[PDB]
This record gives structure tokens, C-alpha cells and sequence, in this order.
RNA sequence: CUGUACUAUA
């Protein structure tokens, strides 16, 4: 028949008429309320589409809960499609609803029901200002649900927008860190290798690693790059881990004594396996020659404690020899390192661990190692006995004496 | 006389 070109009707009054609300706090339009901030029972999704009020419901708590509850999950439903198109016609409106205290929860809902086609236009909108969406307290939850839910090439294309950005700022941010960890915990290393190249710099690693939030970023990266373990005929992850663990090893002395970085150092020491070489470097270059000072610190004494727990015998021997005979006695008190750590409110925990390691190590298969652990336990016992009159009045001394109890130091 | 962090939105 004859062609019919149906243009859409111009309506530049919708926003001006949906800007009228009852409460100045709510944004729900007055045609849809019941007077009490709730959504009237005659209101249907066809009414929302007809009055062009998707934004105004999404910016209100009860209107957005209405949208989330009645949003059709099926991708071929007509109302689903019309609502999705209203969401994504304007990029700036979409990025406003992502950054909205309430609207984000709707955006996450359309992610949960999405198909590759929808994910493509969602990804293209998010990529234009991904970094600022990651800093936002509301939009970062959208970004993380995207990283989980998108097809892997789409999420890769998204996370690559973070390259050449101020990643120190984003990593130590209250909101941004959980994005970066999500990337590292979900996407293939090929999608975030620029993070490992960024943390290869010493300055960036220290600033990010010595932070409330960035130390969890560094630890999540180390966990993901090391958990590969075997299943690898080649490497790649080993070279990336090596590139990162290099800076940790070069700056471990500072990191081990920091209020936050101590936990990353403990993870490296405690992990073993693929991190077991790096563990050894940390003890030989940072802990050794500094056991007495680090065992007196609030943060580093946990590092010394896990180092006694997890080290191989050949390093336990050097640590024991440093405590027992590696320090000059105090000029006025003639006090050695062991005497200091017995009565010290942090170092007592180190002494309790030395005893535990020597007790567990008596059951080792090698005879000489068993005799050496027995020798070290006997040295600690003698000093505890010469100071038991004072140690029995402390909780720590009661723990120490009960640990040395009824032993066979063969 | 007992000693450290993050685990964030209605």
C-alpha cells in the first residue's frame, strides 16, 4: 500500500509537570502518590510510560521499589523494552540514575535481567565516565554488578577504561577499591594487567599499600596472581607476580611496621607455595637484624610472630640465634633480647610463638632439627625459671609457664 | 597483663 511515516509527538511539558510533588523530600509525581509518599494502586507501568516519569519514579524510594518489583524479567516483553529504551535514550539521564541514592537499585535490576544486546548499550554508556562512576558511592555498586554480570569481553572493554588514570586515588578511595578488587577477583588477568604494571612503581605501591583500603587491593591482587599454583605449563602470572612482589620485597621493612601493610606481609609469609620464595626474601632482608625492635612494635610483632610460625628450619635457626646471641647486652641492666621480650607487652606474644614452633618442631623427622628445637626450648625455660617469681603475676607469664609444662626436651 | 585494619548504598 501507501507508505505512512509516523513521527512521534513533541511533548516538552512532561518534566515540568512531573516536577510537582507533595513532599519537598520525595520526587514521586503528585499524580501517582496516595498522599502518604506511597504509590497509588491505580498506577501501572503503562502510566509511567505514558507520562514519561521513569526518572521521577527512580529518584524516589517507593517509586523505585515499584519499578524494581514490576519490571518484567523477560527480554521479549513489550513493557520491558519500552522501559529499557526510556532508560537508555539519553546518556546523561542514565548516568544521573546510576549516581542516584535510589535509582542505582533500578539500574542494577535491569542488569540482572539483561541480554548481550542490552549489555552492549549499557557498557557503551558506562565507559564514557567509568572513573567518576567508580568514585561515586552509588554508581560503584552498578559498576561491580556489571563486572560480575556482563559478558567477559564487555567487562574487559569496560575495565580497560581505567588504564592511564589516577589509580592511586581510585585504589585508596572508600568506594573505588571494591571496584578494583571486583575486577581482580572476577575478570581474567588479561583484563587488568595494567594494574600490575602500575603497582610495579615503588612510590605507587607504598602509597596504595599503606592505606586502610589499598592494602586490601594489593592483597587481592597477590591472592589472584598466586592462587594459579600449578595447572600452568608456562608462566605469565609468575612474571606479573614477580613484578609486583619485587616492590614488596624492596620496601618490606617499612610495610611490615605499618598499621595496614603488616597484613599483606603476613599474607605473603603465611601463604607458602607460590609465595614461599618471596617469604624467604622478606625474612632475610627485613626481619633479620631487626627482630628485637620489630617484636616491640604494635604492628610488626604480628609479622615476627607469623614469621616464626611459618619459616623453614634454615631461617628459624638464624632467627633463634639472633634472639639468643645476636645482641649486645644493655650497658646499665645487662638485659639481653630474650629478657626484654619476656616482660614486654608486645614481645611476650613473640616468645609464646618461639615456644610453640620449638614444640611443634620436636616432632620433626630429622634428629638434628629435633635436638636444636629442644636446645632452644631449654634456653627459654631456664630464663623463665630465673624470672618466674615476677612472671607468675602476669597473664602472659601464666601462659608462658603453662606452655613449658611437663616437657621432654630429648 | 595482656596486643593491630577494610569487609562501604534504601
Amino acid at each position: 500500500a501507501v507508505r505512512l511515516i509516523d513521527l512521534e509527538n513533541n511533548a516538552s511539558f512532561s518534566k515540568s509537570l512531573n516536577s510537582t510533588t507533595r513532599s519537598h523530600k520525595c520526587t514521586l509525581p503528585i499524580w501517582a502518590g496516595d498522599g502518604e509518599g506511597n504509590v497509588s494502586d491505580s498506577v501501572t507501568l503503562q502510566d509511567v510510560l505514558a507520562n514519561d516519569a521513569l526518572v521521577e519514579f527512580a529518584t524516589d524510594k517507593n517509586g523505585c521499589r515499584f519499578l524494581q518489583e514490576h519490571y518484567p524479567t523477560e527480554n521479549d516483553n513489550d513493557v520491558h523494552q519500552k522501559l529499557f529504551r526510556k532508560l537508555v535514550e539519553d546518556r546523561a539521564i542514565f548516568l544521573s540514575l546510576c549516581s542516584n541514592m535510589f535509582g542505582n537499585f533500578f539500574v542494577q535490576r535491569v542488569l540482572e535481567c539483561s541480554n548481550t544486546e542490552e549489555q552492549e548499550i549499557l557498557t557503551e554508556h558506562l565507559a564514557t565516565d567509568l572513573y567518576n562512576l567508580c568514585l561515586d558511592k552509588s554508581a560503584c555498586r552498578v559498576i561491580q554488578l556489571a563486572i560480575q554480570k556482563l559478558d567477559v569481553h564487555l567487562a574487559t572493554r569496560l575495565s580497560l577504561e581505567l588504564r592511564d588514570t589516577h589509580l592511586v586515588r581510585l585504589s585508596i578511595d572508600q568506594n573505588g577499591n571494591h571496584v578494583i578488587q571486583k575486577i581482580v577477583k572476577t575478570l581474567p588477568v588479561s583484563s587488568w594487567t595494567f594494574l600490575v604494571d602500575f603497582f610495579a612503581d615503588d612510590d605507587n605501591l607504598i602509597h596504595v599499600c599503606q592505606d586502610k583500603y589499598g592494602c586490601r587491593v594489593i592483597q587481592s591482587t597477590v591472592e589472584t596472581l598466586s592462587t594459579d599454583q600449578y595447572a600452568q605449563c608456562y608462566q605469565h602470572r609468575v612474571i606479573l607476580l614477580r613484578s609486583l612482589m619485587a616492590g614488596v620485597t624492596r620496601n618490606c621493612t617499612q610495610l611490615a611496621s605499618n598499621e595496614f601493610a603488616n597484613y599483606v606481609v603476613q599474607h605473603v609469609i603465611k601463604c607458602g607455595d607460590a609465595l614461599a620464595v618471596y617469604r624467604d626474601i622478606i625474612i632475610e632482608q627485613c626481619l633479620l637484624q631487626n627482630l628485637l625492635s620489630m617484636s616491640q612494635e604494635k604492628y610488626a610483632s604480628h609479622v615476627v610472630e607469623v614469621a616464626f610460625e611459618c619459616a623453614p628450619y634454615r631461617l628459624v635457626a638464624e632467627m633463634m640465634n639472633e634472639i639468643f646471641e645476636g645482641y649486645i647486652p644493655h650497658p646499665d641492666t645487662n638485659r639481653d633480647a630474650l629478657d626484654i621480650l619476656l616482660f614486654h607487652q608486645y614481645g611476650n606474644y613473640v616468645v609464646q610463638q618461639m615456644i610453640q614452633t620449638c614444640v611443634l618442631g620436636q616432632n620433626a623427622r630429622d634428629q638434628k632439627q629435633s635436638e636444636m628445637y629442644g636446645m632452644w626450648l631449654e634456653k627459654i625455660h631456664g630464663r623463665v625459671m630465673r624470672n618466674a617469681h615476677r612472671l607468675e603475676r602476669f597473664s602472659s607469664g601464666k601462659k608462658i609457664i603453662e606452655a613449658l609444662q611437663s616437657m621432654s626436651l630429648y
